[PDB]
């Protein structure tokens, strides 16, 4: 696994991208690792903010597959050709894939400027497929065709220009030396996103008592390709209520917690101490237990003096534990079992007197009562 740590690069705010080659010759592109979707779609075309992008016509393997497809996002859109060619991984396994690709030939408000990746390489489910679940996945291809292990793990480490962030995938295994401690797991619930339960949240250690069903409505996912962690309304709200109050020995205009606006301290007088610590709990493997991660300050204050924003915002179609949860953690997507596991990372973010942690069990009654019927 030695050749797979550090395979990930990315700027704050902007995803995480490896590097990829697609068709022969390789063509070298960068692309974003994202396990909230299910399409390997690369742009196919010029664009103000690409600096390169897959030329079809330059593989001699690339086989069209005479199928278009339209990819609608609430903010912005895509739109492609089907096609299959070879793809590799040059920092991942010693393979070469035949995988399906959307060719973007056109899009609105998807590719970022500077963000530096030219495509995204959806690890979720054939589900959530575009344009049906009948187009296998990349990662459906690579088990399919090669002898790589169902499973892969994520290190995201995150922390002018917008800073560098690294963090390493690890395709078909898990690598001992990126975490410490012990490695918890929570069922996936069904295999479309990777959807998970919550089953209690605590700020400073304060409950926010709500019916768990609330944490996951209407479903909670755990995704590389999101920012922010997002909570549903009700959630969001109470738990800005008390990260206010706990920090409330300063004020913050509501810019800052609509997550807007940055805030700034005098370089290194950043006073991480007056945020609390948020611990997530999730559904454990045994029935009636859970396992809690907690995440600090430094997480969920983003860097854009020190300038953060609030990484923490509302969301309307469940909870998302976005790239800033993650990069507390080593996580384990072990699809063979059904399961997504949380250690404590080796780069995880950690002060003087508090540190992101995984702790379990703790045993809760009713959870299979906590999620959403389909
Ligand atoms: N599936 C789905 C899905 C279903 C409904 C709404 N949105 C979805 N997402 C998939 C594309 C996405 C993304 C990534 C990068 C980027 F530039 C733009 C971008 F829209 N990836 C994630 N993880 O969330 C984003 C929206």
């Amino acid at each position: 696994f030695v050749e797979m740590v550090d395979n990930l690069r990315g700027k704050s705010g902007q995803g995480y991208y490896v590097e990829m080659t697609v068709g022969s010759p390789p063509q070298t592109l960068n692309i974003l690792v994202d396990t909230g979707s299910s399409n390997f779609a690369v742009g196919a075309a010029p664009h103000p903010f690409l600096h390169r992008y897959y030329q079809r016509q330059l593989s001699s393997t690339y086989r069209d597959l005479r199928k278009g497809v339209y990819v609608p996002y609430t903010q912005g859109k895509w739109e492609g050709e089907l096609g299959t060619d070879l793809v590799s991984i040059p920092h991942g396994p010693n393979v070469t894939v035949r995988a399906n690709i959307a060719a973007i030939t056109e899009s609105d408000k998807f590719f970022i400027n500077g963000s530096n990746w030219e495509g995204i390489l959806g690890l979720a489910y054939a589900e959530i497929a575009r344009p049906d679940d009948s187009l296998e996945p990349f990662f459906d291809s690579l088990v399919k065709q090669t002898h790589v292990p169902n499973l892969f793990s994520l290190q995201l480490c995150g922390a002018e220009v917008l800073a560098s962030v690294g963090g390493s995938m690890i395709i078909g295994g898990i690598d001992h030396s990126l975490y410490t401690g012990s490695l918890w797991y929570t069922p996936i619930r069904r295999e479309w996103y990777y959807e998970v339960i919550i089953v209690r949240v605590e700020i400073n250690g304060q409950d926010l008592k709500m019916d768990c069903k609330e944490y996951n409505y209407d479903k909670s996912i755990v995704d590389s390709g999101t920012t922010n962690l997002r909570l549903p309304k009700k959630v969001f709200e109470a738990a800005v209520k008390s990260i206010k109050a706990a920090s409330s020995t300063e004020k913050f205009p509501d810019g800052f917690w609509l997550g807007e606006q940055l805030v700034c301290w005098q370089a290194g007088t950043t006073p991480w101490n007056i945020f609390p610590v948020i611990s997530l709990y999730l559904m454990g493997e045994v029935t009636n237990q859970s396992f809690r991660i907690t995440i600090l300050p430094q997480q969920y204050l983003r860097p854009v003096d020190d300038c953060y924003k609030f990484a923490i915002s509302q969301s309307s179609t469940g909870t998302v534990m976005g790239a800033v949860i993650m990069e507390g953690f080593y996580v384990v997507f072990d699809r063979a079992r059904k399961r997504i596991g949380f250690a404590v990372s080796a780069c995880h973010v950690h002060d003087e007197f508090r540190t992101a942690a995984v702790e379990g069990p703790f045993v809760t009654l009713d959870m299979e009562d906590c999620g959403y019927n389909i």
